[PDB]
This record gives structure tokens, C-alpha cells and sequence, in this order.
RNA sequence: AAGUUUACCACUGACCGAUAUGUGGUAUAUAAAUGGUCGGGUUGA
RNA sequence: AAGUUUACCACUGACCGAUAUGUGGUAUAUAAAUGGUCGGGUUGA
């Protein structure tokens, strides 16, 4: 994987990880983004699902905004398809090589945040939100367990 | 000298020159900012004269900022002395080493443009109104004759 | 797909302090990314 | 101190064009610094 690429997941991760939590892959059609690799273990890489589903999103964003603060968990920007993605930080997960399928493509090109100022954007909201996560934060009552399959890869 | 630095300039600079338009050195009391080294010929240096007259300034820089406009000619900011001092770029002129008489100074220390996103916004401006010099532009009638003051350098 | 609880840790430039509505980080704080503001301070336009 | 006339050159990301109210550069354009918008275009949530 190239930092900032999207990319499809293979069912067999969630299968393997069995996380009612996780976003649904819909049978390897859910783009899901490369945010960074792992700081601690070389081969382990941290991704954040997308929806199409602006409506419902854009509500849950306005619920930080319409209080003057910035929404992490949620990002929503155009992508080079022209159409707006919601980036759901909060469902961030962590996976490795042998479970990456393909490259989400737009007419045979690798569709990817080429942007570079969304993509820093995205990543200091992922630095967060992961950092809250891993101690103890939670952003709904059905959050993934991510250190259980965080030590799961850990091979 | 050190980029970022201020500077008194000795009056045989001026004198040398001879130059009506370039803002009087005041018997060696007007700091001057250092800009940039020049990009043709190593050890000329380009220098920017700062004036305490905001209320003056001002008005100049509003003349543009009224319009939309960014001003380049002027900027005022506030120095690590804590008052507001404006960059005559407009008026802004090279020179060699052995003119500069020593550092300009708060308390024994030497006064420097710290903050780098002034210093940084001041060089764009400077580059800027320097290119515009050198292609003719004239913002006053009454504009130092840089040109001659560069070749006389060249030695 | 559904699901909707923002925590903690440092940092904020002449120099000496302070500080968040500013900066970044994620268990680290000699990091990273900021450089505003307030008090002191101050030859010089 | 007084003095108060903003030019030109390129650049604006799936891909192909275009564009300044955006980006930077100063005689250079395989540079630099931006990445919005419009038209085309588009398996997948
Ligand atoms: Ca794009
Ligand atoms: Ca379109
Ligand atoms: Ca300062
Ligand atoms: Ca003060
Ligand atoms: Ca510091
Ligand atoms: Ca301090
Ligand atoms: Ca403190
Ligand atoms: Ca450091
Ligand atoms: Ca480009
Ligand atoms: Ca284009
Ligand atoms: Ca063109």
C-alpha cells in the first residue's frame, strides 16, 4: 500500500476478526483509506472506512460544529471522483499486507487523496482519534475492539 | 550578517551613494532589516529601512487592503521590542559588508525578526517588490536609484 | 449497515515570566507543531 | 525625513482541458509555491 491510496479489504479479514463493530465490507466494495503505518510494528497499517451516507454524517459533524468545535471522528470532503466521501476516523482499524485485496480504481487509475492538504487534515485527526481510543474513549456504544485485532496481527 | 537580523548601516554608505530618494540613515540610528543575499553576486546584500511611522504607513497600506489588495510596498508588524515598526520594502536597496557598523540591539542582544511567519511573509513581499523594481515599476516619484547603487557594488 | 460519549500530555521565540479561545503528540515530552496575547524588559526610525 | 504609480512570467493534482478573486518566481519556467472552482470524465460505500 501507497500512503493516502484507497484500497479493498478482503472479507477474509473480517471474517477472521469477527468485530460486529467494524464497518460492513460489503463483499469487498467498501473503499477504505491508508491513513499511516504503525509506529510500534513494521507491517501493521492503520485504515478508515468510507460511506457515502452525507445525510447521516453531516448531522453527526454539525453536532460538534454547531457547538464551535472541530469534528475528528468524521470527515467529509470531495474526493477526485468528485463526489463526497464521509471518512468515519472513528471506525479506524489496523490491518496487514496479506489482508489488502486491490487498489480501489477510478477507469483504471488508483483512486487516491491526492489533495495534500486533506490528507494532512485527515491524519492529524486520525493521530487523535486513535490516541483517545487507546485510552479507554469511547465515541459510540459500538466501538470495534481494535486492540484485539491490533494483537491478532501481531502475527 | 544573519538573515532576519537588524542593522545600522554606516553613513559613508550614504554618503558614498549619495542617493536623494533612500530614507535618511539619521546619523547611524535607523535600524534596516537583512533580507536576502543576492542571487547574482555573493556578498551583496539586500536591506529594507524601517520607519516608527505607523499612522503614516498605514494609510498607505489601506490605500490597497480598501481594494481587495494585498500592500507589498509596506509591512507593519509588531518587533520583539513590542512595538510596531513598518518595513518600507518599497524603498529597499543592496549593499556589501563593509558598510554594515554593527548590530542593531535591545539590552545588549541582537534584534531579530524571531517570529518566522513574519520573516517569511516579508521576504515574499520583498521578492515580489524587488522583481517589479527591476523590470522598471515605479511606486513613487521619488524612488532610489538601485540600479546604480548594485553596479557601484559590483565594484 | 446499524451505532454517536472529545480524553490526556507537553508546547506557544531578544531576555525573564505567564497563558488559550492557538500548536501539535498518543504514553512520549530534549517529541511534534505553533509564535498570538498579557506583565516585566527596551539607546536609536 | 519627505515622497505613494503593483508589472511581468509560469503554476492551480485519477485522467483530459480551462481558470483567478488562488499559488509562488524575478528574467527564469523541467523553477517555486499552491490544489479551489468550472467543463469533460467516473464499477464498488
Ligand atoms: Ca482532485
Ligand atoms: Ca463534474
Ligand atoms: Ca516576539
Ligand atoms: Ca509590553
Ligand atoms: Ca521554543
Ligand atoms: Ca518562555
Ligand atoms: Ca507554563
Ligand atoms: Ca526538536
Ligand atoms: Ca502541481
Ligand atoms: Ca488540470
Ligand atoms: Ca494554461
Amino acid at each position: 500500500m501507497i500512503r493516502n491510496g484507497f484500497y479493498i479489504i478482503k472479507d477474509r479479514f473480517f471474517s477472521d476478526m469477527s468485530d460486529p463493530y467494524l464497518k460492513g465490507n460489503k463483499k469487498q466494495n467498501r473503499p477504505h483509506y491508508y491513513c499511516f503505518e504503525d509506529s510500534n510494528y513494521n507491517g501493521i497499517y492503520w485504515m478508515i472506512p468510507l460511506s457515502s451516507r452525507i445525510d447521516k454524517y453531516k448531522k453527526i459533524v454539525s453536532k460538534r460544529t454547531g457547538k464551535g468545535r472541530n469534528c475528528d471522528i468524521i470527515h467529509i470532503v470531495k474526493l477526485d471522483d468528485s463526489h463526497e466521501s464521509a471518512f468515519l476516523i472513528q471506525d479506524m482499524f489496523p490491518i496487514s499486507d496479506k489482508y489488502i485485496e486491490r487498489e480501489y480504481t477510478i477507469a483504471g487509475n488508483h483512486l487516491r487523496l491526492t489533495s495534500e492538504h486533506a490528507a494532512k487534515e485527515i491524519e492529524q485527526k486520525a493521530r487523535k482519534v486513535l490516541g483517545m481510543l487507546k485510552r479507554g474513549i469511547k465515541f459510540t456504544p459500538t466501538q470495534p475492539d481494535i486492540q484485539k485485532i491490533y494483537e491478532r496481527l501481531q502475527q
